[PDB]
């Protein structure tokens, strides 16, 4: 695979996951200095779901370094490595970046029910099609994930853009801004992920990881960056709970 054996494990794919576990406690720690300063109390509830997001990439990321939670799959005679780390950080950062863009929304309960819901699925269908030993189960459980993903992006694109546009033009152009990125970024995803090794085996672990730690740097500190820079995460929001 492509990289560099950082430390001496046979692991080339290390070089990736060091430098993103740099990238995002870096951004981590950049918000969570930016963030003392903010009194506004709809401006903290940002801030206290963002900084979750690089913070627990940055403990999948340096678990995932060090070959905590790897494991081997058997796919007829192949040897596939599976990190379950990255899954688990998909578990949690997923729905806390919805929840940053139901809050600017100002979305009901069920709404955030219904988006958190079919997104967790979307991840847990994702991990059994890795770990799944034929290959027709992994192509299979990898499109039923994808249309749950187009379920969830769906409703960023209609139902919650709708709701936004009614709160003001300040946090129509941030919703708009944060959601034209979602679109692209969260369908690189199962692009590479049916491209790379568990899916035709054109791309090597090395190449699948660096692009990993690329759409993850930049689904988490860079969607943050746009968020927490905007003034629209001084209007009121409304929790869910
Ligand atoms: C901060 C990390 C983020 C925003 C990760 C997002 C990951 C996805 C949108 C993954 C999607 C997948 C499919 C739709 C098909 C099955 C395989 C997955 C899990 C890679
Ligand atoms: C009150 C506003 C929210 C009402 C939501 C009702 C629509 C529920 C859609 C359920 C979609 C399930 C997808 C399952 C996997 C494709
Ligand atoms: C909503 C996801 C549907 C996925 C469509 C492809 C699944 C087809 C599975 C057929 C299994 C054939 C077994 C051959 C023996
Ligand atoms: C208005 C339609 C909303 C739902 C659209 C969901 C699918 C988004 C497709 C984005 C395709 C990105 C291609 C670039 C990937 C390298
Ligand atoms: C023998 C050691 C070779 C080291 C090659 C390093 C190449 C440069 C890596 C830069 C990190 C990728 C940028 C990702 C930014 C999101
Ligand atoms: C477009 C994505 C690039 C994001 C780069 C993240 C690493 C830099 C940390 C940002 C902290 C600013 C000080
Ligand atoms: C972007 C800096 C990468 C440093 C890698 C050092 C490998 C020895
Ligand atoms: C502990 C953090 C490990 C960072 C490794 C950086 C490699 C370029
Ligand atoms: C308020 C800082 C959030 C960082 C999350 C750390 C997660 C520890 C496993
Ligand atoms: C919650 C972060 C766990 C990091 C584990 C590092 C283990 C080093 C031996
Ligand atoms: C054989 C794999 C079938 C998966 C069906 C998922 C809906
Ligand atoms: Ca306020
Ligand atoms: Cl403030
Ligand atoms: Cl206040
Ligand atoms: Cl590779
Ligand atoms: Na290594």
């Amino acid at each position: 695979q492509a990289g560099y054996d950082l430390l001496g494990d046979g692991r080339p794919e290390t070089l990736w996951l060091g430098i993103g576990t740099l990238l995002m406690l870096i951004g981590t720690f950049y918000f969570l200095v930016r963030g003392w300063g903010v009194t506004d109390k709809d401006a903290r509830e940002y801030y206290a779901v963002t900084i979750l997001v690089p913070g627990i990439a940055s403990a999948a990321y340096l678990s995932m370094f060090f070959g905590i939670g790897l494991t081997e799959v058997t796919v007829g005679g192949e040897m596939l490595d599976i990190y379950y780390a990255r899954y688990a950080d998909w578990l949690f950062t997923t729905p806390l970046l919805l929840l940053d863009l139901a809050l600017l929304a100002k979305v009901d309960r069920v709404t955030i029910g219904t988006l958190v819901g079919v997104d967790a699925l979307m991840i847990v269908t994702g991990l059994i099609g890795a770990l799944s030993h034929t290959a027709i189960a992994r192509y299979s459980w990898w499109l039923f994930s994808t249309i749950c993903m187009i379920v969830v992006l769906y409703f960023l694109a209609t139902s919650l853009r709708s709701a936004a546009k009614e709160r003001g033009p300040e946090v129509a152009s941030t919703f708009n801004t944060l959601t034209a990125l979602v679109l692209v970024l969260w369908t690189a995803y199962p692009i590479l992920w049916i491209i790379g090794t568990e899916g035709a085996g054109v791309v090597g672990l090395g190449i699948e990881t660096l692009l990993f730690m690329v759409l993850d740097v930049t689904a988490k500190v860079g969607f943050g960056f746009i968020l927490l820079r905007s003034r629209a995460i001084l209007g009121d929001t409304e929790a869910p709970e």
